[PDB]
């Protein structure tokens, strides 16, 4: 008679927590959502033989118009879980679902997993530096979004750190490159010149965190825009003023030029 | 030949990954140190029976001091694991202890664990609008640190959320409750008079992240500072202004006063 939201981690199956599993094992329906990110280390079945259940995977209308409608009757007389990449709650509108299930008289509780949101330490730079985060999603038509240009600015002018979430689109099985976003945002500079992102850029990039061999990058951007940081999902971050210890595992860690380990206090 | 740093989570020794246990057990050694953080939920033996694995605990100054000498030789003709509390790499000192790993020839490489980092997206608040993270410490003596008091400010200012962390002397399992938080801040606010923290600010209290049963309350100083809200540790949030749907989830998730809904928003 309850709701787990339980997250699968980062990129395989095995990055789901001891906790989840157990549960996930011992709940009578179980469904899923793989849009709001890529696990790019494994497959529906192979979690399905994980957890040794059959698992339905719902798409963002099932989800944002349906849930009340396919998970949560279920709930009412049954164990479910709903199973979702990294963590169930961050970066994602899945919280209020939360609200929904309250609504229908079922109590639901949350089975955290590892998130690019703290994975994000493995690049070096202090966590708590990060400011202000943002996505930067694919223009559409004549609409092309920019307010992440502004986030960037904002952090930058307090030394803070900016990460940024990259677009998807599941359905297309599309999914923005760190290269792809850098691009966007050298054609967001030439519209509005502040400076904020040019050729001189530091930035970071992290790919497939979760795997045991993420590709961690660090460099100017000149040199990282057409670099193969090989397959996604990826995040782009932009560093604010760095601490040396964060400059000293860049440059041994991240490959990055020697050049920043010199920090302009 | 291989270092492995993993995390344990958030609460219990059900928090670590499949695959961090997976990867424990095949270690030959296994450290792990407990002044970063503290696991409430369980204790040292459980996590021994858990991974099957003597554990050999480590000091603040073993591993800052003496982590090449006590850890790394070790790690030159073994699997060796080095266990920590929440998300590997998340305390800001760790980072750099891959770049002692790499300096001593040894590869590493790291299994995340969820991180209250994000964890905290179960306070209904969403990832993206938290600023800059601090940690409120105990005065004493003649020092009173109040620096964690600008972090919110310059948050809030922007609309942004501020994670603190609050003290905790590993060594003598002492944790700084929420309202010993509170009650600082009040009176950091008195001597700076920033209009920053007082009886009307609307604050969140997470407590015990990662247990099924965790503590999640929101509401006004005035009225949460002498409320009890279990067993440590507690996780203090003054969030900036709010989504009409983070007020929502905060009235109906963690019990904020309906109030919240018109002036929070
Ligand atoms: N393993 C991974 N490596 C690199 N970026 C990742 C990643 N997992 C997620 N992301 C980034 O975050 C975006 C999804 S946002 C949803 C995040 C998820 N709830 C979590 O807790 O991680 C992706 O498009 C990508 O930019
Ligand atoms: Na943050």
């Amino acid at each position: 008679m309850v709701l787990y939201f339980i997250g699968l981690g980062l990129y395989d199956e095995r990055d789901i927590t001891v906790k989840g599993l157990e549960i996930a094992k011992k709940c009578d329906y179980v469904f899923a959502e793989f849009y709001t990110s890529l696990m790019a280390g494994t497959t529906l079945g192979r979690i399905q033989k994980l957890i040794g259940k059959e698992i339905r995977v719902l798409s963002r209308e099932d989800v944002e118009l349906n849930f009340e409608n396919i998970v949560l009757p279920l709930a009412k007389e049954n164990d479910v879980a709903f199973l979702t990449p990294g963590d169930p709650l961050v970066a994602t509108t899945h919280a209020e679902l939360r609200i929904r299930a309250k609504r229908a008289g079922v109590e639901s509780y949350v089975i955290h997993a590892p998130s690019i949101y703290s994975a994000v330490g493995i690049t070096g730079l202090h966590i708590y530096k990060f400011g202000k985060s943002a996505t930067v999603a694919y223009p559409e038509g004549n609409w092309f979004p920019m307010s992440y240009y502004d986030v960037i600015k904002e952090n930058a002018e307090r030394g803070l750190h900016t990460l940024l979430f990259l677009d998807i689109k599941a359905e297309k099985r599309m999914y923005m490159t760190a290269n792809e976003a850098m691009e966007l945002l050298l054609k967001v500079e030439d519209m509005k010149k502040g400076g904020v992102f040019t050729d001189d850029t530091l930035v970071v990039v992290l790919a497939r965190a979760g795997s045991l061999n993420p590709t961690i990058r660090a460099g100017y951007v000149k040199d990282l825009i057409r670099e193969d940081f090989g397959d996604p999902p990826h995040i782009l971050i932009v560093p604010g003023k760095l601490h040396i210890v964060e400059a000293e595992y860049l440059v041994e860690i991240a490959g990055a030029p020697r050049e920043i380990l010199r920090v302009n206090v």
